[PDB]
């Protein structure tokens, strides 16, 4: 099968797409109607009903931000994959759009898997996505059978699109089933695509294809092979140039890696997404210059996708719940995205992912505490019932003798809480759920460099939403995103010093606005 | 004769000792009469009223175990130092004895500091201790002024002693104030003494002296100087020979070091006690063969003293509360000692400090839970209300996928607890107080060797008392001792697995008897 790259797309409809979309819409609205809002986000993207996963089709196009996502419109576990869709002009007030894709073509009949959206040379958007089949025709026992597909929007609003079919087949001979998650970009006079592959020797790979017209593709080479032989697959690959403030471009390769074994604080989650920084000449293989580093050090983060708009590289992740129990799945929804983060390189040359500047517009108010000191082990109340807030704080590392200090959030009447803390014995920032009464527990610890540790200050920017926390360390040099399933009743926030003093130079709380996606007319505040 | 080793003791009485003892008894009794027992130990040694610190005068003599301890008889913070005293015929049932020493001689007039007991060549006990003066005559603001003293018991019960005065003076110009905490022992045909000193260059040292008759001493040399320049003093030195796995003698040097900077999980407390293993040619310098290691990795442990009984080296530590707040101080007492431990060398050549075997006699019963498994993140109640209990468990590390797992103790209705856990991300046993409602919090983490991590099994022996936890890891290869000031109500114990499975191959609980020092109690 030497030509697994057809000259014209192979289009093979087996179901009526509009009728499948219509079924999907009915499924989501029914879950939304009955949905329990206890842990539902006020300012993160989730489906109005049902399970989501990877963010997809991310773009700014025709004056709107668009976020699509893998969606199961019939329940709160993963199932037949669809694309859901939300859009906004400002990244602050979002509108639920129609479901975008439902399985309707032969090569995607078991699911419309992850993909991306790029603006072409004529300013028109094109979608690329993976079509999924079971290899044995029925379920996962026989592994996956995956190909690359393309589609075009029907209108500037992207409220619908027309499928064109398969553009890249799978040489099953040459791979171990896994063959998915495309990203297309242009460098120079040529378009490139990469997607993740498990080779025949079960090594996680990224393959490179090229094109001059976006629909006809040619295999170039293996762009990257994961150096760890336990790593069998690279899901949701990313590959983008990021500029320093010095005028240089570095290539950042990203992937959601399956198969790594956990080691110390690294790679603790079932699968783990991360990046390497290095160089790339077009057609060639990636040359890494750093070891693998996580995008996000928390409990619940996977499958990040990034996109470029006007020199900005923005990334969303899926807050992935891989570990039982998953309390929210009984509530008519499951899963949310992170806030949008901007990718930059910092002064040390490492990747930094601060929240995008637009996130400041979430703040309804500022309660400025000024500087706060705890002279010894103790706690101060910051909120008695904080549902959706951002806390910004700067710790004077130089003056605080505390061994561990930070915030207890979702601190309820039963004594449960999630702890966000600087830990001076390991020299890290932790999110520790040991005291939580719902969800799996454990802790996650984000590294601080020697310079960050000898610095006089540590900045934390902590977003608490009804079901989650995101901790941005030193302006997003590290981030931890974790679910936190608050118990019932008022949810306090406490500032905490353990075993020594804590000097905080600045502490501010901001209440967060709703992003307009939680709205549901069967829910009467009343 | 300013030379610092008098030919005969310098005896200088300035106060009526009996009257000073009577005043101290009245002070302790006032605190005892109002004591709140909420955190008061059921099976550890504390004063009946007041603050204690270092264990002192430790011995077995004329058919009894004796424990003395630094005592402030007038308050529940540190203050003018006396020695308190308990005794026992079995280590299980203890009695309060008369306060032993109050300051009554010029050279100890601001405190009878730490010291030790040894049995001489004729089978007679002698005491050695430090006499403390404020260097400026008032307060700690001008530093310490310290010398070594001796005394003999007046009877086989050790209920009182005759003081003999000062036997080792301080050469002011060779020392930076600190000069204290004697230990005496015999090697070959010679008696030796060591104590801690801060040199003129502010280095922590143990000096060595020798004697023929245990009363007149001769300076020999500096036995040991701590290799870290930040360490300026070595309090409560210890030095004793221990038989290794091959039947060979090793010398273990111990001290309570002042001035180390915390580094990672090491040396976290205000001051830190520990040991090195090495060799000694009698009369020579100690030669370490190991780096410094802590006796105990927990929050509250300091000033351990050891003594020898029928070939066994037994050690007690003070559970030191150096960090505010100290909520027990409102309750008419402050400070308890650890259980007694035996110092041995393990198969890997490192020190092991298991509870002495007599501690098995604390057990009133055995509740055998057998094998327990948690299949995923979860909790199981092991005891609904545990005031004073010992839990023995073996965890199968090979089978358990949990990231962290263990026992929450003192688990009360307000959701507070102290967590004793294996932590798979750091490969350590931790005691974590973050959720406690009373006292300072934080965590402490005891190391496991690669061989211990590779074995596939982890043994914990956890002693819960009303205000404390002691965790004995792998037979006492490591120990963590910490105060745990439980909240009000029933105090549960829960087995906990986080983010994966926990296989416990064996779990046993034993209720602990009272050692009788609390007298009548309310359960
Ligand atoms: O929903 C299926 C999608 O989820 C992923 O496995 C990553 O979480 C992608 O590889 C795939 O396209
Ligand atoms: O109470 C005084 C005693 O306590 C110590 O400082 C150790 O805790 C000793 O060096 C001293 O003899
Ligand atoms: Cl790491
Ligand atoms: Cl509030
Ligand atoms: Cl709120
Ligand atoms: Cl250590
Ligand atoms: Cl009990």
């Amino acid at each position: 099968m030497t030509d697994f790259t057809p000259e014209t797309p192979v289009l093979t409809p087996i179901r009526d797409h509009a009728a499948e979309l219509a079924k999907a819409e009915a499924g989501v609205a029914e879950m939304a109607a009955k949905r329990n809002n206890r842990w539902y986000p006020k300012y993160h993207i989730a489906s109005n009903g049902g399970w989501i996963n990877d963010p997809n089709g991310l773009c700014f196009y025709k004056g709107r931000w668009h976020v699509f996502y893998q969606l199961h419109p019939y329940g709160t576990q993963w199932g037949p994959m669809h694309w859901g869709h939300v859009s906004s002009t400002d990244m602050l007030n979002w509108k639920r759009e129609p479901i975008m894709f439902a399985p309707s073509l032969e090569q995607e009949k078991d699911g419309v898997f992850s993909g991306s959206a790029v603006i072409d040379d004529n300013g028109d958007l094109r979608f690329y996505y993976t079509g999924h089949r079971w290899a044995n025709g029925h379920d996962n026992t026989g592994g996956d059978w995956q190909v690359q597909m393309t589609a075009l929007p029907d209108n500037d609003e992207l409220t619908s699109a027309t499928k064109q079919g398969m553009i890249i087949d799978c040489p099953t001979d040459k791979v171990d089933h896994h063959y998915r998650d495309p990203k297309v970009w242009k460098t120079g006079d040529t378009w490139y695509m990469t997607f993740g592959v498990s080779s025949a020797d079960k090594r996680g790979q990224m393959w490179l294809f090229s094109s001059k017209d976006m629909v006809r593709w040619e295999y170039e080479r293996v762009l990257f092979q994961h150096p760890d032989p336990d790593v069998f697959m690279l899901e949701c690959p990313d590959f983008s140039p990021i500029k320093d403030k010095d005028g240089n471009e570095k290539w950042v390769i990203g992937f959601s890696a399956m198969g790594s074994k956990p080691s110390g604080f690294m790679n603790r989650n079932v699968s783990n997404a991360g990046y390497m920084i290095g160089t790339w000449e077009p057609g060639g293989e990636f040359k890494p210059e750093t070891e693998f580093r996580l995008w996000d050090c928390g409990h619940n983060y996977y499958a990040p996708q990034s996109f470029n708009v006007d020199g900005r590289q923005i990334v969303y992740g899926w807050m992935s719940p891989f570990v039982q129990p998953i309390p929210m799945e009984d509530d008519g929804w499951c899963g949310q995205l992170t806030l949008p983060r901007e990718i930059t390189l910092g002064d040390d040359g490492d990747v930094v992912t601060a929240p995008v500047a637009e996130m400041e517009g979430l703040r309804e108010d500022t309660l400025d505490h000024g500087s706060v000191t705890l002279d010894m082990d103790g706690e101060q109340i910051i909120a008695d019932d904080a549902e959706a807030v951002e806390i910004e704080m700067t710790i004077d590392l130089a003056a605080s003798t505390a061994e561990r200090a930070g915030l207890k959030i979702h601190a309820t009447e039963d004594g449960a809480y999630t702890y966000v803390a600087y830990d001076g014995q390991i020299g890290r920032v932790v999110v520790d759920r040991q005291a939580m009464a719902n969800g799996d527990r454990g802790y996650r610890a984000a590294p601080l460099t020697d310079a960050e540790l000898a610095s006089g200050k540590l900045d934390l920017r902590v977003f608490v939403d009804r079901g989650s926390v995101e901790v941005y360390v030193n302006g997003g040099h590290q981030v931890l995103s974790s679910y936190s399933y608050a118990s019932e009743g008022p949810r306090a926030i406490k500032l905490v010093a353990e075993s020594g003093s804590l000097k905080v130079d600045s502490l501010k709380l901001h209440h967060m606005k709703s992003i307009g996606l939680e709205l549901e007319h069967h829910h009467h505040h009343h």
